[PDB]
């Protein structure tokens, strides 16, 4: 019991946001002022143990581009509490409204927040195991975070053997690269996980998004290497988006969707 440990009162949980296995997502006022979502366990569904392990890892991992960790109520009923985003996944983004209007640079901005965010994640050599775009939260400004709540954005490796790194995050990021860049389309249309799968594995790797930039489609290939190692860092990724309209793709220009 920490010093991320708050009560209950300090929060209102005003609006609810998802359904789950083992509790909801709220959206509620932390200290009536701040804006916060809010992340139950129902007791008797998971140990606190097991539910505040993504808690006690969200803790160690502080940055602008992550969802933060805010609070925590450990003692049942169980709340984990963050900082609010308010447009929702990134999925939801993309699919919906604001999606249609959303073009490569912020797409690719996007990107670099999240390859930043998942930068971040790599320098503490943690792992996600499921970087996909229903995992990163849109906030005001196409501000966008890592966080967390699916073989087709998992990397081989990860999908059949396990070996779930931040490599393996890098693949899934290849993944929503083409989430973010399809409008929030998922991978592999048509496709069925047994068929990726198969496929992923004899070497198929999606093809250019309609009117992504082959570069950003490199970045993805790159990202979806079968061996994992060869797979470029997060670092590299956020630096290749954040420069990306200057050192790869200067002479890009709008496009119908993208
Ligand atoms: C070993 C596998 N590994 C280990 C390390 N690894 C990092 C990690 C782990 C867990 C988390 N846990 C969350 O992130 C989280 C939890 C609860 C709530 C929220 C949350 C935050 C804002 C928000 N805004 C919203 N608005 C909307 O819906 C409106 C439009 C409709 S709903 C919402 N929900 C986020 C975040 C991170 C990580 F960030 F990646 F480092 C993940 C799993």
């Amino acid at each position: 019991k920490d010093a991320w440990e708050i009560p209950r009162e300090s929060l209102r949980l005003e609006v609810k946001l998802g359904q789950g296995c083992f509790g909801e997502v709220w959206m509620g006022t932390w200290n009536g002022t701040t804006r916060v979502a809010i992340k139950t366990l129902k007791p008797g569904t998971m140990s606190p143990e097991a539910f505040l392990q993504e808690a006690q890892v969200m803790k160690k991992l502080r940055h602008e581009k992550l969802v933060q960790l805010y609070a925590v109520v450990s003692e049942e009923p169980i709340y984990i509490v963050t900082e609010y985003m308010s447009k929702g996944s990134l999925l939801d983004f993309l699919k919906g409204e604001m999606g249609k209007y959303l073009r490569l640079p912020q797409l690719v901005d996007m990107a670099a927040q999240i390859a930043s965010g998942m930068a971040y994640v790599e320098r503490m050599n943690y792992v996600h195991r499921d970087l996909r775009a229903a995992n990163i939260l849109v906030g005001e400004n196409l501000v966008c975070k890592v966080a967390d709540f699916p073989i087709k954005w998992t990397a081989p490796e990860a999908a059949l053997y396990g070996r779930f790194t931040i490599k393996s995050d890098v693949w899934s990021f290849g993944i929503l690269l083409t989430e973010l860049t399809t409008k929030g389309r998922v991978p592999y249309p048509g496709m069925v996980n047994r068929e990726v799968l198969d496929q992923v594995e004899r070497g198929y790797r999606m093809p250019c998004p309609p009117e992504c930039p082959e570069s950003l489609h490199d970045l993805m290939c790159q990202c979806w290497r079968k061996d994992p190692e060869e797979r470029p860092t997060f670092e590299y990724l956020q630096a290749f988006l954040e420069d990306y309209f200057t050192s790869t793709e200067p002479q890009y220009q709008p496009g119908e969707n993208l």
